[PDB]
This record gives C-alpha cells, structure tokens and sequence, in this order.
C-alpha cells in the first residue's frame, strides 16, 4: 500500500558505481520528475531487452531536460557482474545498486513483484504511474515536460 | 537466517495447477528428502537454461527413487505464463505457485536473493544445502538416496 499510485515514494538511498547515495533529491534529480527503472543483470530476458531498448530511447531525447530524470535501480548481488551490464547495455543513466538482491530495502519497499519494473514520481515525490512501456510511457513523459 | 544450514525449513503451503495445497509432509514427500528450486517464467536467462536442464535430468533419473522428491516453487504472478513455461520446459515434477511473485512470503522466508535459486531439505525438514549446481548437485542428491 506504500507504493500505490497517488502515495509519496518510499524512501531510499542507494549507491552508485562510485559508492555515492543517490536519493530522489540529489542534485541530478532536485525539482524534476523521476522516472525509476528496476532490473538485473541476473534476468537479461526479452523483456528486460525490450526495456532497455524503450529506455535508451527516453534517455536520448531528454538526458539535458529541465524537467525529467532518470535513475536505474538493480537487484544484482554481484557487484562486477552488475557494471559489466551498465558497460554492455550502454545503460547510461544514473544506476544504483546494494547488491542485496531480492532481499534489498526498496525491492520490498516499492513491492516490485517482477522485474523489469518501472515507476514515475512528480518532483514532490507522489507515485504517479507504474509499469508503464510503449505509447503510454513516450506520452506520460511528453506530458511532464509540457507542463514545464 | 531463518534458512541457515542446520536449520528446520520454513513452513510453506501453496497451490498446485489444480490448487490442491502442497507442503514438505505431502504425500509425494513425506519421509523423503526435499529439493526444492525457486524460479519464474518470466526469468529466461542463461542460468534458468541451465538449471532446467540440470534439474530434469535429476528427475529423468530420481522420479521413482523413494528417498527423494522435488517440489518447484515459481515466483510468477501469471498463472498462464507459468503453465506455459511448466509444458514447454517439461517440468514435470510437482510445480506450485501462489502468484504472489518475488515480495511474497515464500522468497522473503527462504531468503532469495536471486532466481534461480534451489534448497535441499532432509526427510526431518533441515536445510542440508542450498543453491547446488553441476556436479555438486548430482554428487548430493547421489549421496542423500544411497542406503546404508
């Protein structure tokens, strides 16, 4: 009930490549909407790929935008494992990872229940939309930057 | 934790295809030994190939040995997709599933951290070992039916 749509996101503060806790107010993401995408290197599956194929696609056309941001969440539990998929997959937004697995914090904070998954927040942090792929996910994203 | 070596498994009913409930003490398992291995349909990658593979030629040989049963525990929330997956893969072996998916109570007891993932209960319900592969997972599952 604590990620339904319309709720403020659960907290979390997870590290970086370089060991850095990213939280939706770092400065990457401050007074932006954020779009928040869960995966692993352990499920490289056709719809994993399908995913990252529609997600590179939003990070080309608004990776300098004013208005959304995007952050990668893994449930890897191998740390090199992990960097060896952002490398292959060119996965070039931020990414994050505590390597606990299914037994991560947010994994069971945001009740992901299958990955990939994905979730959309406003700038004050409410749940906007989950699991959204396709036309959908291309014109939420439009809209959030017409709304400015 | 609760799913250390040495340990009394954690209690468990789930359902079927045809929803009868299974625990460790059905008919098809008790007094036996229990192998138990965590999957989803969703999670085509590399090592659930491999573990599938693995796995059947466990059962091809263990199916009628009396001091070994196998229980599958998906992880899906889709029961057409896991029925898809059951056929197409031959997973043939007792296959439960509550649609739960990867938050639900069964990965949360058993501490999965990743799929696929297995355990190996004794007939008196303690973990012997768990996520057993290869050659290792033939030599246990050798040494758990031979009689004295």
């Amino acid at each position: 009930a604590k990620s339904e749509i319309g709720k403020y996101a659960p907290f979390f503060s997870l590290p970086n490549a370089k060991g850095e806790k990213i939280t939706r107010s770092s400065d990457a993401f401050k007074q932006k909407s954020l779009l928040i995408n869960f995966w692993a290197s352990w499920n490289d599956s056709i719809s994993q790929k399908q995913s990252n194929s529609e997600l590179r696609e939003i990070y080309k056309k608004y990776k300098k935008n004013k208005y959304i941001g995007m952050l990668g969440i893994s449930l890897d539990v191998d740390k090199q494992q992990w960097k060896d998929a952002i490398k292959r997959d060119t996965l070039d937004w931020e990414q994050v990872c505590d390597f606990g697995g299914l037994n991560s914090e947010v994994a069971k904070q945001y009740s992901i229940y299958k990955i990939p998954a994905n979730i959309l927040l406003s700038s004050d942090g409410k749940i906007l939309a989950k699991n959204l792929r396709g036309e959908e996910l291309k014109k939420k994203i439009e809209n959030i930057v017409e709304e400015a």
